[PDB]
């Protein structure tokens, strides 16, 4: 909600409010998601500001703040900033932010996360190049200088974070992007690369000097029609964690693939169908597993811009058998989301 | 505050800025509350949207900040999500909603629940259906027929918390009241299946109910609430180092309130809570209440124990807002 | 950001979003600020009401770090900064909340550097910076006779560790080029007595003509917190000796260039007697872009000596900070 403009410096305040609800088989410990209350809201801020007719400067800021916790020790379960950072965009040159910001490689996986509740398997958090990552320069530029009409590009550094934990570590960096939409259409094809922490390195799965991830993704997005796909193999980043012996690494290869297909209807309701699949390869000492593997059936109704409903079936592929401990059960979201 | 209405959508920006100090003998150790400071700040949204002239959607969320921490590592304590469901009101057919809201005990609970700081003792947080509890879908002038009269019904999935006392599991509640006259009745009552966790504590299903009688008009407000848990409130022994829910308890709450146009509110309360056939001890807080709140206008306004020395250990001895 | 005025009550919801980084040697083990990430976002509102015609506030404010994880490192870094009263007349203010420190008042005067300096600032330590539930009288301009007053109450707060702990006590300050004092006295906790190693400062400052000339000097009695790397122990300075300088020009093209020089000396503190905490010389150049966006680089040239008593470090931050 734009809840301020003047002297030239527009500030939007937005908020949600999901009720959520995961069912799986009796507490869903063997499921794709769980099962019990998953209710959370989140509080942010975009503001913009016009310096000249060219140089505007803008920050964005989004907390996530949980429901389904109780008032106890663990109120601040999941409690989180999503966003932080601020940035200029300049003329045809283009933009440059620094803070908390997305992944290049989540430019190219992008493209599929669009189910309602789940999806976007492969854009963890704090795993360098493919979604919220502290601390990251990135350079966009829109239209390459104002010539070619749909060619977008963008270069991403990424500053190391020596964590306590080797899930959220990171070193130097360096991500680029590319686009190209063309009327409905578009091709998309990203990656990033970046030394691994002597932690990281120190794990029991996972071997290599450096991280690396790449994805390259297509839809089409015209006549109220949505059909995305994308594909990407990291290499000693994904964190996999074998669940029988509870001891986590990063997997040496993975291969994912993600379809996406919706339609919008202008009644409201919007059904989708989506298969991902991310395989694991030379995973140390069990070889080819299937981290995440699936169907997806989602129905979801808009009443108006401010509010909707909406329920997320995904139908698990992952065999019992899974030589990592990963959910072999279904799960299914069931969600009234408020905004502003 | 209304800070946004625009194609059909209300949305209000609230906060407060309570800074509070608490004083007792000392240190306060075995006392009501504390000693100290007690500083802390709401900040939530309240969001209505039309979809229809029948149809609207609401959304609202609060979460509480502590002032009385530090700024090392206890920063985050008693900051909580208070708040957070989204529903859809239909016509005269009714309203639904999901998320962490309020309990339909504490429907009938809250006609008490009106003292300035201290009251609403019974009330507890996560305690199945008497205050603000996790993820529940609640149901709440009869189809527009009989005004004055509202019912609800509501769910509350199971929520398998690491400690005792924020558990649940599956439920069911429900809350009639009927005002007039300046006056109103009420009645509500829930019963729950015990995890398996709670099931094996020391001091498997719950019961809560309550009913309230209150009135307020001539700037008068006279309420009293009465009603019995079963195997629900937590209290736990210092003593003995002993956690537990209790058997059965008998909770009565009694409020006389007069608010003077001149701004000064007087406020009397009595309440009392005796729990019954609690395993180890048998039948075992209650006081009486003093309270002047001084309303300047509708944001600033500014604002004695019954326990023996008990075989529990029970304590003994500025507001802007927008 | 006023963002609503209605029944005449003012609502101002306020916030930043400052994109830093601090740049030391490989990593930031024997430095003065740290390194890598430093990225965070301020979020509160100060919010007016009028009462009467003389008899009329609410201010809240918390911190969202940006460097931390969505891992269980989340919360590092998160509080709040503020959270409180009543301004009549000539009679002048009263608030009771967690608020600034009446030592403030002579620190706020050298407070003024692009990320770093205030370094005898320190959070919840007596009266030189933000501090819980303390009731605080304020007077304005002397009841319109003249000169400025201020009075702090100060609540006893029990914390578990010695450091944030607090008991009663009475500060007091008074400001009318510009000049400042205050001082500050309290009981001491029974942890902040049974630790190994309290009293507190005036000011000085010309605004005027496009130049900021700050100056304050100070001296704490048993409350100045320290511990050293070696012996891994906390504790107290029983005495330290504190001086800012600060001298900026802020051109109208908008660049602000700023020197600075800081130096707090502990004295006989019971293990290391005495021992000087902090000192360096600065050079800043913040760029405001409008009233709004900003940048800043802030380069400090670190004055503590490497076989250094207590073994603190012996930085230069990058900041891009969007606010309203
Ligand atoms: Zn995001
Ligand atoms: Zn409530
Ligand atoms: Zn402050």
């Amino acid at each position: 909600a734009e809840i301020y403009n003047k002297d030239g410096n527009k500030v939007d305040l937005y908020g949600k409010a999901v009720g959520l609800h995961y069912f799986s088989k009796g507490n869903g410990e063997n499921s794709y998601g769980g099962n019990g209350d998953m209710t959370y809201a989140r509080l942010g801020f975009k503001g913009e500001t016009q310096i000249n007719s060219d140089l505007t400067g803008y920050g964005q800021w989004e907390y996530n703040f949980q429901g389904n916790n109780s008032e106890g020790a663990d109120a601040q379960t999941g409690n989180k900033t999503r966003h932080a950072f601020a940035g200029l965009k300049y003329a045809d040159v283009g933009s440059f932010d620094y803070g908390r910001n997305h992944g290049v490689v989540y430019d190219a996986l992008g493209y599929t996360d669009m189910l309602p509740e789940f999806g976007g398997d492969t854009a963890y958090s704090d795993d360098f190049f493919v979604g919220h990552v502290g601390g990251v320069a990135t350079y966009r530029n829109s239209n390459f200088f104002g010539l070619v009409d749909g060619l977008n590009f963008a270069v991403q550094y990424l500053g190391k974070n020596e964590r306590d934990t080797a899930r959220r570590s990171n070193g130097d960096g360096v991500g680029g992007s590319i686009s190209y939409e063309y009327e409905g259409f578009g091709i998309v094809g990203a990656y990033g690369a970046a030394d691994r922490t002597n932690l990281q390195e120190a794990q029991p799965l996972g071997n290599g000097k450096k991280a690396e991830q790449w994805a390259t993704g297509l839809k089409y997005d015209a006549n109220n029609i949505y059909l995305a796909a994308n594909y990407g193999e990291t290499r000693n980043a994904t964190p996999i964690t074998n669940k029988f012996t509870n001891t986590s690494g990063f997997a040496n290869k993975t291969q994912d693939v993600l379809l996406v297909a919706q339609y919008q209807f202008d009644f409201g309701l919007r059904p989708s169908i989506a298969y991902t699949k991310s395989k694991a390869k030379d995973v140390e000492g069990i070889g080819d597993v299937d981290l995440v593997n699936y169907f997806e059936v989602g129905a979801t109704y808009y009443f108006n811009k401010n509010m909707s409903t909406y329920v997320d079936y995904i139908i698990n592929q992952i065999d019992s058998d899974n030589k990592l401990g990963v959910g072999s059960d279904d799960t299914v979201a069931v969600g009234i989301v408020y905004q502003f």
